[PDB]
């Protein structure tokens, strides 16, 4: 019954430590990919990544950060940004049963997982491991480490679904409002960046390895010469709020979440089926009387993945193909954080009336012909935008965000 | 106002590889805890665990199990059981957009996360890692590895919330039914058992260490001399179905999920606040006018935890305190799988009309005086039951189930 709107946002990414820096990188088509000595020293073939250029030292209370892994740190910082940007203060969101938090990561924390095991196998055993590994390594790290410090009393858990993680978190936050269970739910996610996790994707042959010489060119979605995605880290958080509650406090509304699709391929364990994406996007558009002006694709810069989604988009729109661009060409694939970060990039485009350019397309892919793939920053009054997230295991999420009518 | 009921269950636990085996253990007060040479050799202080007594080799198609970690294997097997128990044919649940899956684990797969790191640092590097580590180590492994094989086309993601994990999965499934989004949702979870993850808890002082010589006596919820929980592994899965859909196909209905609570402490990172648990139980009892005949407590056998929950129970029911037992005294703490497995123990008790005993109470804690803690198998006609799951990070979940008329 209730309607859900976004009244605040926060982000820590490879292209910016806040919405202002991110906004700048987007309009400039700036890349956040750099060379990683860490990735190379570990023995990996991929030597590039989208790291967060930020010294988080002292940004979080000692007693709070002690239980956190990088995924939680990034998300926590993003939640602080979202809270302020939303105009909310402790007395309104803390110790409030009507306020919740749904945020997760794609891989929890392989770094502290490996750290624990390594320390344990040392001569110090349990003493070397320390009593803080559990909250850093568990899959619910991102929600646990934020809900406690921020005095959250409402819902509190993490949803995980690979590349769609933070997208489902947002969707589930919407469901909480529609059900009348919560007035506000902070939704988002975070993902650390480390060789410990990245080597898993490399050994799987999913990471780019032919552009370690030119980092900024590795992520080239839709480019006939693409050879895998560039792994990234970071966080993002949005304030999902019930409409009347937002209007009552004079909140600043970025947009309304008019659509939320969640489906499953039930086909391949690693590659997309397309059939699932089609149903997902259509589910998100069901009921929306306005057309999609911009579509922030999943496009991770992979041979099959890129083309599969485009084929799914054709099936859904046909001759009504909206503007399309893969921001991952700039940011990289932050995995669990991608969902909320990309949703934010879309909100920034909707809020500032512009479309981010799909960079590094030196030679468009034949199977991408007949579509409107924007490769240059173009100014335009967007009204309804769409964001897709398709992760391993055939899990699909689609969000449709539209401006509010005055 | 859709109603959700349970029409099938499946389980792989320390006390049984199917509902018949588990039924027997519950009635007999049989312990599923054994001595673990693995834990001892790892350098841990806790040398006991609730292990699955079953060789899973060859039970799952080679091409399917190749992507799975133990959490997924246990959950997968549990799901096969739930499907058969619910009487669902392949064409009744496969390739069906109205059929989904919501299942997760508390820690993904620390073993394979460590394996990948160990292998990567070896003389083979990437080659030793292999292309199956991602689907085994990621937090969403349990939903990803099941949705694909079972051809699920509906919702597909994992919920993570430590000890409450599979409980939230069930609650979220109920939400999908109430929202009219799905007719059937398989809900549950799995958790591997390994020193890699276990040492983390031991290093936190959360595991029992004074009863390694008498494994079956280590887990003793409410006993004055309790000293931590006994870690365990396993899986569980239930079929959450919309009432009309189940009735039309003549399904066997165990009970209706008449209440679902989900709250947050927003206080301590590893200790329960109690205040959050009170709200969670009250939320699950909203609209439930039938009395609680039996309460399956979270009671992990920890000094502070056990009594915190009893206090919360006293505040909720006052002088209307229901019969109580902590099945963890027999089974150990399966973490991510505890929610669904205990919901299953609760459903067996309700289906068969008996209350399993809260074993190993040689000296009842003084703060439990006045309560109705059942220490011996008692036959009785139950109608409404409650099962609590409170995980680290201050995340709470409560489920209330009730028998349907005639
Ligand atoms: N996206
Ligand atoms: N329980």
């Amino acid at each position: 019954m209730k309607r859900a709107v976004i009244t605040g946002l926060g982000i820590v990414s490879s292209i910016g430590n806040n919405q202002q820096e991110v906004l700048a990188s987007l309009r400039e088509g700036r890349s956040g990919i750099t060379f990683s000595q860490e990735l190379k020293d570990s023995g990996m073939r991929s030597h590039v990544w989208g790291n967060v250029k930020l010294d988080t030292t002292g940004l979080i209370d000692r007693k709070v950060v002690r239980f956190m892994s990088d995924a939680s740190i990034y998300a926590f910082l993003s939640m602080e940004q979202a809270i302020a940007d939303a105009g909310l203060s402790p007395e309104a969101y803390q110790n409030n049963p009507r306020v919740g938090l749904i945020a997760g990561s794609g891989g929890g924390s392989p770094r502290f997982q490996v750290f624990g095991a390594d320390a344990m196998r040392g001569p110090r055993g349990l003493k070397a491991v320390g009593p803080y590994v559990v909250t850093k390594a568990m899959a619910s790290g991102v929600s646990a480490c934020l809900a406690t410090p921020f005095k959250i009393h409402g819902v509190n858990y993490s949803i995980s679904s690979a590349c769609a993680t933070s997208a489902h978190c947002i969707g589930n936050a919407v469901e909480q409002i529609q059900l009348g269970k919560q007035d506000i739910v902070f939704a988002g996610g975070g993902e650390e960046l480390c060789w410990e996790m990245a080597c898993e994707f490399d050994a799987m042959g999913a990471l780019s390895t032919k552009y370690n010489d030119t980092p900024e060119k590795a992520s080239r979605t839709y480019d006939a010469h693409r050879d895998g995605f560039v792994i990234a880290g970071g966080g993002g958080m949005v304030v999902v709020e019930e409409l009347e509650h937002a209007l009552a406090r004079g909140a600043h509304i970025y947009a309304e979440i008019v659509g939320y699709g969640a489906t499953s391929d039930g086909a391949d364990m690693v590659a997309p089926s397309g059939e699932g994406a089609v149903r997902c996007m259509k589910m998100a558009m069901h009921g929306v009387d306005t057309p999609i002006d911009y579509l922030n694709s999943h496009g991770t810069s992979t041979p099959v993945g890129d083309v599969k989604e485009l084929a799914a988009i054709r099936e859904v729109f046909g001759d009504k193909s909206p503007a399309i661009s893969a921001t991952k060409a700039m940011t990289g694939h932050s995995l669990g954080a991608a969902g909320v970060q990309e949703a934010i990039y879309s909100l920034l485009m909707l809020e500032h009336g512009f479309i981010a350019p799909s960079i590094n397309i030196e030679e468009l892919d034949e199977q991408a012909a007949g579509l409107n793939i924007v490769t240059e920053t173009t100014d335009r009054e967007l009204t309804t935008v769409m964001s897709n997230s398709f992760g391993f295991g055939g899990t699909n999420a689609t969000l449709v965000m539209r401006k509010l009518k005055d």
